[PDB]
RNA sequence: ACAU
DNA sequence: CGATGT
């Protein structure tokens, strides 16, 4: 099992979770960093890693490109899968900028279609996925 | 347990 | 050490 190195990895980061979300999106081969974005004041982990691929699959669809994502969240492949963000965090007025992103992504799945595989980064045999934030 |  | 998720 092999790297696929013709691919697009995104990642979240935080300060704190909940706490201060962003996310990136750069290319798997060379770290070139194709889409950022700016940070969200307070949401999840998984929240940020849901919007991170569904940010990906627009991007790659925008641009009429065929090759997969890479996520190292598990949580986030299967609610990208599901169409569904299935998150505990209250909603409420300091969460709502989180909660509209994701709202809207939840909705652009279900208004869009794609054939991007998502893929696992697997962190256990290939150390840190590309776009990682280095702050661990 | 596993993944963040 | 704590949190988010399956
Ligand atoms: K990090
Ligand atoms: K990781
Ligand atoms: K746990
Ligand atoms: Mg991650
Ligand atoms: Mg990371």
């Amino acid at each position: 099992e092999e790297i696929i190195w013709e691919s697009l990895s995104v990642d979240v980061g935080s300060q704190g979770n909940p706490g201060i979300v962003e996310y990136k999106g750069v290319d798997t081969k060379t770290g070139e960093v194709l889409f950022e974005r700016e940070p969200i004041p307070i949401g999840t982990n998984n929240m940020g890693e849901f919007l991170a691929i569904v940010h990906g699959l627009r991007y790659l669809k925008e641009r009429n490109s065929r090759k997969p994502i890479y996520s190292d969240s598990q949580t986030a492949i299967k609610w990208v899968k599901d169409k569904k963000a299935k998150s505990t965090l209250v909603r409420n007025e300091e969460t709502a900028l989180i909660w509209k992103l994701v709202d809207e992504a939840e909705e652009w799945l279900n208004t869009h279609t794609y054939e991007t595989p998502i893929l696992k980064w697997q962190t256990d045999k290939w150390g840190e996925i590309k776009a990682d934030y280095g702050r661990k």
